[PDB]
């Protein structure tokens, strides 16, 4: 489904569908599972795409700020969107 650098909405226990990449392809009958990098708290995870949504097509209906530690920060990380850190 998802190619290396697609950005998404990564979805985890505890927390909202979180602005998100995917920063490593997986191999490739695989892991099951695409490495992830949560924007603003530049946390990473493991995801089932289940747990995944596509940012640009699902932008506006998850795209609402949100009052967490670095989610309104994430969000606006699309600009600069292969942030490093």
């Amino acid at each position: 489904e998802y190619k290396c650098g697609d950005l998404v909405f990564a979805k985890m226990k505890g927390y909202p569908h979180w602005p998100a990449r995917i920063d490593e392809m997986p191999e490739a009958s695989t892991a099951n599972k695409y490495q992830v990098f949560f924007f603003g708290t530049h946390e990473t995870a493991f995801l089932g795409p289940k747990d995944l949504f596509p940012y640009e097509e699902s932008k506006e209906k998850f795209g609402k700020p949100n009052k967490r530690k670095g989610f309104s920060e994430g969000l606006w990380e699309i600009e600069n969107n292969p942030t490093v850190k």
